[PDB]
């Protein structure tokens, strides 16, 4: 089945995880202590010895978009034609960039860097209410009339975004009403709200 | 067909450009000067404010990867199955990581940070190695039997690195034999022996 391989942080596993939750999809998670990587032997087998490292079956995986990726071709979340594909990567990668920047600020600026960060963080969210804007008024997705992995890594992207900068979604009326209506899904919502969920902190530093 | 909108230099565009061309794929080549770029017009159309912009008829698109997985997935150069595109995606974001260190050495501290980056170099080319290794020995592509994006992402990585530390594939066989083999690809040979490849810069702030 599905075992994903991470320290216990929220982090790059956030998006993937709500992803296999709301998907109604069955995993097992491996806890890696900072001890047991500090050992060395783990991280020298990862490939680029990073985590997350990813299980499904026989195939073994790094790279938390890979995963992502994988998650979505596998299970029809990478929309409904190439056309649809190509957007939902345009998306994905719009995410990825933003959230180097945010673990950049976490791990390496914080203090000094968090006012720059969040003046500068509405020009970095108008990309995406943009992209809802066009697609159905922002009523459906981030990509077409049906949830992509993409949705996933973007509604992680803003989740952790709130918390970092508390009403930075106010002024984007789409977005704010996006996070409310993917975080209502079901499984989602009985996800977010289990401890599985809740009781990891975002980052590893105690930074958010 | 298609349409290419970037600054004149080689940068995140090199890979797709290879591939078109090794593709004996038709693009038209729109060049930005910094002029242009400064008005702000341009800049403002473009969702994430950035080039390269890409256009394959009326898909406009944006992010270099979005573009390289587009043509991959168009053109079939995306694995044979799932698993391969999994293992494909998982090469291009390696080397998306390490594309994105290069970038941050030559614009941001090239003087100082040389010397480090060239020194961590072999760890980081480690993993293509062990890839093609664990590939029908390094003998056809980083995946598999045929071809994919990943394969001009990583040989445009390899390429620039050689100028960067000149003899830092010496280490690595089977990344050397790899780029001597698929830079003879008669297509691709042609392109980069090209003005249009050879007068362009690899970085825009001359450092390289
Ligand atoms: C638990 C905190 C930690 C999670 S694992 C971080 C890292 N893995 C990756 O960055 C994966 C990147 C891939 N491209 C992907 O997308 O999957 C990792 O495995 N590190 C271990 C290693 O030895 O490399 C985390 O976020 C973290 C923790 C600490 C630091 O450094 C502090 C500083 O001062 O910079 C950083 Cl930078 C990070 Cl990102
Ligand atoms: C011509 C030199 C320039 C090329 S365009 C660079 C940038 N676009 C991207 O970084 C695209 C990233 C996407 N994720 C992708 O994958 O496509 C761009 O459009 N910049 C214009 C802008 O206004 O943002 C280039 O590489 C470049 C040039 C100058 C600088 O800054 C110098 C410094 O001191 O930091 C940088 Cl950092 C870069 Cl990358």
């Amino acid at each position: 089945p599905y075992t994903v391989v991470y320290f216990p942080v929220r982090g790059r596993c956030a998006a993937l995880r709500m992803l296999l939750a709301d998907q109604g999809q069955s995993w097992k998670e491996e806890v890696v202590t900072v001890e047991t990587w500090q050992e060395g032997s783990l991280k020298a087998s990862c490939l680029y010895g990073q985590l997350p490292k990813f299980q499904d079956g026989d195939l073994t995986l790094y790279q938390s978009n890979t995963i992502l990726r994988h998650l979505g071709r596998t299970l029809g979340l990478y929309g409904k034609d190439q056309q649809e594909a190509a957007l939902v990567d345009m998306v994905n990668d719009g995410v990825e960039d933003l959230r180097c920047k945010y673990i950049s600020l976490i791990y390496t600026n914080y203090e000094a860097g968090k006012d720059d960060y969040v003046k500068a963080l509405p020009g970095q969210l108008k990309p995406f209410e943009t992209l809802l804007s066009q697609n159905q008024g922002g009523k459906t997705f981030i990509v077409g009339d049906q949830i992509s992995f993409a949705d996933y890594n973007l509604l992680d992207l803003l989740l952790i975004h709130e918390v970092l900068a508390p009403g930075c979604l106010d002024a984007f009326p789409l977005l704010s009403a996006y996070v409310g209506r993917l975080s209502a899904r079901p499984k989602l919502k009985a996800f977010l709200a289990s401890p599985e969920y809740v009781n990891l902190p975002i980052n590893g530093n105690g930074k958010q």
